[PDB]
Parts: structure tokens; sequence; C-alpha cells
């Protein structure tokens, strides 16, 4: 009945300040040119990076960067990208012209997602950090006890 | 603390809490095969990296990421990473054994320290990222702009 252009704040557990903020990272090139999701994406690559290997120091079994860099390299890929977005229907607020989304996006806008929550949040660090394991926590402790890739 | 650790606080402008923690991010495994940098230095890695892209995002007169890139590229370059280094002279208070200091090392011990101040401060990032920016944010600034 309702919930179509949005749901996701419900999902994240965040309210934009700037909805501009959480579209234009929802919006890829060939739906807008003006402002699409490439330069939130690029801070939100580095942004989750941290994200993740904080975590990663902390609870896996190991500490030796031998141990913990093939299990870095997954917990930041695209496709387990795409498992975290599937959690929030991405695909489903992404704004994209023809038929031909990807996987590609999908993680690319999982990533400027996290950019455009802390720079809405006023560039705040911990809480949009706090805001991510809220959702995900569980799930890449996980990915580190199975020990994959 | 201690008789030189005291210094490298008063020059980072951080006092830690939890003295052993600063001492492992200084410490090379030569000197100490159980309490060493190494993981330190995993964490500030992605750390350091954000507090620069952070800027990059934000000071760039271009968001073209065809833009960015290079110039981070520089901005994370053990290179670039020694420059900053030297402003609180940390080769002067890495703990080394059975051989010398290097750019790479000192470069990892970098990474090692922002690691453990993050850590240190409650795995405070904003914090952790002031003061970065306090020691830093004028010569990434000055870098950006294609400062040699
Ligand atoms: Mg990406
Ligand atoms: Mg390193």
């Amino acid at each position: 009945g309702m919930k179509m252009l949005e749901q996701l704040e419900k999902k994240l557990g965040y309210t934009f300040k700037d909805k501009s903020l959480l579209e234009k990272a929802l919006t890829h090139v060939s739906y807008s040119k003006k402002e699409h999701y490439e330069t939130l994406e690029f801070l939100g690559d580095a942004l989750v990076n941290f994200f993740i290997v904080d975590l990663l120091v902390q609870y896996s079994p190991n500490k030796r960067e031998g141990f913990l860099s093939p299990l870095k390299a997954y917990l930041i890929s695209e496709e387990f990208f795409n498992l975290l977005a599937q959690k929030l229907e991405l695909h489903k607020f992404i704004r994209i012209k023809r038929g031909k989304i990807n996987e590609t996006i999908i993680g690319d806008v999982f990533e400027a997602l996290w950019a455009a929550v802390y720079i809405d949040s006023g560039r705040d660090a911990n809480f949009t950090r706090e805001l991510f394991y809220k959702l995900f926590k569980e799930d890449i402790l996980s990915a580190i006890k199975e020990g994959r890739h």
C-alpha cells in the first residue's frame, strides 16, 4: 500500500536531515548526471573499509596480518557487500536507467549509502560506525568463524 | 610516560591512558615477538586511509574519482606518510633490535600509532580524526593543490 521511494531509513534506523543526500547515494549516473553517488562511494569505500577491519582486528581468533588479509578481502568484496545490501533491499531504492543495474552498482551504492549517512550525521564516525554494526555486526563475525576466502 | 614516551605524547598532543598501548605501536617484532606493532598497523592502515580520504572528499576542488585517486595514491604513499611522521620525530621512539629503522617501518609505525590512539581513546574515531587534522590537515591541504 505504501513505501516505494523510501522505507530504507526505517531499515537503517536513521532519518536523514538532508533527503537529497540519501537520494544522491542511491542515484546512478544514467539516472542523474548532476548528482549521483560517485563521490559518495569514494568516501564510502574507505569509510566502510575501516568499519570492517576494526571488527576484524577485534574478533578474529588470530591477529597476524597473514591470516587477516585473505579474510579482509572477502568482507570487503562487492559480493559480500551484496549480502549486506540484500538486508537493505537496496536494489529497490536504486535510481537507475535502463534494465542493467548489476552487482557492481549495488555494493557501490552500499558504499555511497554509508558515506551519505556519515556526512548526514555531521561527520559522526562513531555513531555511523555503530549504526553499521547494529545491522551487520552479527553477520561479519559469523563470516569470521567460518573463515571464507 | 617513562623517560622518553612523555615527549612523543607532547608532540602528538595526546597522552595515553594505556602506556603499553602506545609502546606496542612503537615496537618492532625484532624487539618483542610477543607484543609488536603488526596488528595495530593493520587497523591504522584502514584508519589512516579513512581520515585522509575524508579530507580528500571534502577539500578537493575536483570531485570526479578520476581526479581523486591519484592524489590519494600519494597521500597514502609511504613517502608522504614519512613526511608526516617527521613532524613527531617518530624514528626516535621506535623500538628495534638487530637492525635499523627504515621509511617503510616508520610508515608502518605511523599507522600503528593512530590505531593505538583510536583504541586508547575508547575507539573514538571523531577525536582521533581531529587530532590527525590538528597535526596534519595543513600539509594535506597544501599537498592536494599539487604541492610537490
Ligand atoms: Mg566500490
Ligand atoms: Mg603498513
